[PDB]
């Protein structure tokens, strides 16, 4: 692993990703080039030293997912779910009652009738909120289905 | 113990004290007569349950603290601080920048310079906010301070 | 739903699991029935409950895994990580350097090297322990590989 | 502020501690000189950092006591509860039953009917463990009472 703060081009797909939901609020990324790019979200202190020193990715802060090539030669950044700790949420996100909320945690896809908001601007995949307003996974929305509406992607 | 749903008298205590923060996002509260009076957050299932059955303190759902009569013999609820996730935040919180939202959670004050954002209308204690808008902990205002502008009641 | 104690014969199924890893602590469990049976560590009270009164999955406590048919038409009860929780663990663990398991808890896989402790006693499938002890995941043995002798599962 | 690393005597005042209740598994710390000195453990690379570059306390590992003078100006490593991840925990702990175990989580004492286990060898402070064998809290040993045999501190 070389391990180095995120490129321009790096830091515009985590960017591009995380502005399909709202504003990134965290501006400090690393790189740690393993068998593929994997994003950190490190503290302006870490972004500044990993300049000078490189530091193992258990020093750097948050690992919050990976940059890969999909299947259309696009290069994509993959959130984890930690990521999106990181947005001030706006968009393209689903609210779950509790007792969805519950089971979605539990890997199950939540039902139409069980989304009390949703404000959708066309990402497949959505943030899946509980009732309290909670990151509880991200879900890919099934426009066309009822029972799996929100299919369980993460949680 | 018995324990019991919240009375409608207690009800309004959780919610006065919700309300200097924001919307209260869950309806449903149980009270278990210890020593004190501990308020837990039930689901609604838990809730209707508890008229016919009695439920132990670990069966209930989430305590979210207690009430108890104050010096001037007046009753307050006294949240912990998961009871703040039940509330959609909007006012009497502070956003303190990463480095003093960290040195808050192990139990620092936040100096003034320290607070990003405060959006207070009276109260006394403050809901801390990290940089990420996550609740990190609850504060004292300090109005007149610098240094310890944001004293550390619980993180 | 159906939400009933666990039977006899899927109490085996769950302690066949954690008796590859060691003593099972928790004594009892619900299982929700939907499109598989899913598995509830709950306590005692509820176990109790069940009995008289249906409950909802968010009401029951832990969702611990799964019980499924698998290829070769042998039910078997699939955990999660917290199902790991309920078990003393005795066996088939194996503990990583603080730098491995680190990685590990990123989805990466261990290599030989960072394993400091193994005791394995036949089981594919090993708790993967950081240096501290804790459980980071689950891991898949590769005796022969070097590289990915531990083979993430999950974490 | 000063951050360094850990003196011989803060390391010896810290291993006193760990060695009440067991093994000390974690070997780096690091000191931040504040109005206290806050005691972190840190990782090995961030140990070797921290010789030739200051770091801020959000760059340092995790917080897991401060080192004061107590009334018999004796100098003591007073930890958190984290830092009791840090103890392969050996002795000078109990065992809690689940109900207790829970209520202990909400701040309540244990009584001693509630101890399913206790291996104590001296120690006011005992680490206090649920049914699960995992770390609840810290707890006073009040050797003669009964309903408050274990008093909570921290949990």
């Amino acid at each position: 692993l070389r391990v180095r703060r995120a490129s321009s081009w790096e830091l515009d797909l985590i960017l591009k990703e995380a502005e399909k939901y709202g504003e990134l609020l965290h501006e400090f990324f690393c790189v740690v080039e393993g068998k593929y790019r994997d994003v950190y979200a490190v503290n302006e202190e870490v972004w500044k030293i990993i300049e000078d020193i490189n530091m193992r990715p258990y020093s750097l802060g948050t690992f919050v997912g990976t940059i890969r090539v999909d299947e259309n030669l696009v290069e994509k950044f993959y959130p984890n779910l930690e990521f999106f700790s990181l947005i001030k949420l706006e968009k393209n996100y689903v609210i779950l009652g509790p007792k969805a909320s519950f089971l979605f945690t539990t890997g199950k896809d939540a039902p139409k009738e069980a989304v009390r908001e949703i404000k959708w601007q066309g990402s497949k995949r959505v943030v899946v909120l509980n009732d309290l307003g909670d990151i509880i996974g991200i879900g890919l929305i099934n426009p066309k289905s009822d029972r799996r509406f929100i299919k369980n992607l993460k949680d």
